[PDB]
């Protein structure tokens, strides 16, 4: 996958795991969220690429958030689009995969990064818009969250693991972009 | 309500109506949240003490999260807490019943610089913390989302009714805690 550099960064974040431990208490996720964001593993493997185009669908919809993809002459920039998507689909898959360690640490950092102006464009070698505002990173953490309860309900588990997957995906998906604010966010008040 | 200045900061808030209308299409609120945001109104009326007693007691548990109520002692600072309880009640009122107008945009910027340093501890002239750190508001749109739903599910309207004012709150704290990252964030990037 380029670009994908999940455990080699060789890049100690700014935050280790008793950060981590104090975050996740402050999202409420425990060892039973754990259990349950891992079982969203095998349900959610095969259906990424709809949920992605889910996501794509949405953010091509609107302009202003098309806005993020966009060559300098307003076009999407297609190329950059497909790249991003494959370590999009990857995300998923880590976040109901991957133990929450240092490793995975690091690789917030660098998806923060990625998102601010530090180091927006350079993974795919594009040129578009330098920053993401940090606004519709917290913004989104209700689409992302949201639509995907249709794809945890569809593969016949029953309700209840459901609600307890999607849970657990909401807490993950805040838990992170509370991370991905470190670079946005003015030294020493993060 | 000592404290409170909504609608008289005499402040205009660096964000405006068009920043507030591309923000809400990014978390999916539309008019139909308005509705049901408003129909939370006459549900949590009543239940607002209850409520900030779940909030306080998650808070007061923990004692990293006290911290930010905390004399330098290490104690907590009952004066405060007590003061911020009767702003904190308001705010689940205002959030189901005001417009989300220029106004209210005014106290969102408002609310946000009391959580961070430029105005922390100002409001109530007490000795404490500096800074809440910004990951932590982040975090909390999940207790106070979640918490939030064992109350609109008690006053006997249907699940179905239940369920779209559960949703209308999850979007409304997304929207409020996006906007109250405008003083943590480096100028430009938010
Ligand atoms: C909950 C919020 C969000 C999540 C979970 C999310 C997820 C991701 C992931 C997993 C990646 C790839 C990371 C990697 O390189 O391995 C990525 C990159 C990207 N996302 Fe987001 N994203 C969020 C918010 C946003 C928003 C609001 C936009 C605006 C359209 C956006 C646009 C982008 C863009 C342009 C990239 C490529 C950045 C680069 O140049 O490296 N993302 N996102
Ligand atoms: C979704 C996240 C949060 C919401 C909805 C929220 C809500 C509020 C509200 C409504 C107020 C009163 C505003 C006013 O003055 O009118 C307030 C103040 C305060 N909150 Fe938060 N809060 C959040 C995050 C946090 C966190 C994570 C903490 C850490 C314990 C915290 C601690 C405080 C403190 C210490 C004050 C008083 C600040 C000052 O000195 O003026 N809040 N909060």
């Amino acid at each position: 996958i380029p670009g994908y550099t999940y455990g080699e960064t060789e890049n100690r974040a700014p935050f280790n795991l008793e950060d981590l431990k104090l975050l996740k208490e402050a999202v409420m996720f425990t060892a039973e969220d754990e259990e349950y964001i891992q079982k969203a593993g095998e349900v959610l493997e095969d259906q990424v690429e709809e949920i992605l185009d889910t996501w794509y669908g949405f953010v091509g919809s609107h302009p202003h958030l098309l806005y993020y993809f966009t060559s300098p002459d307003g076009t999407p920039n297609e190329k950059y689009l497909a790249a991003v998507r494959k370590r999009f689909s990857r995300w998923i898959l880590d976040t109901s995969n991957r133990s929450y360690d240092q490793a995975w640490l690091d690789y917030q950092y660098e998806i923060g990064l990625r998102h601010h102006r530090t180091k927006k464009n350079q993974t795919d070698n594009v040129e578009s818009v330098p920053n993401i505002g940090y606004r519709y990173l917290v913004a989104f953490i209700y689409p992302i969250t949201a639509t995907m309860k249709p794809f945890l309900a569809r593969k016949g588990h029953t309700p209840e693991e459901v609600e307890k997957m999607y849970q657990a995906w909401f807490k993950a998906t805040t838990l992170q972009v509370a991370l991905w604010s470190y670079p946005y966010v003015k030294y020493g008040d993060f």
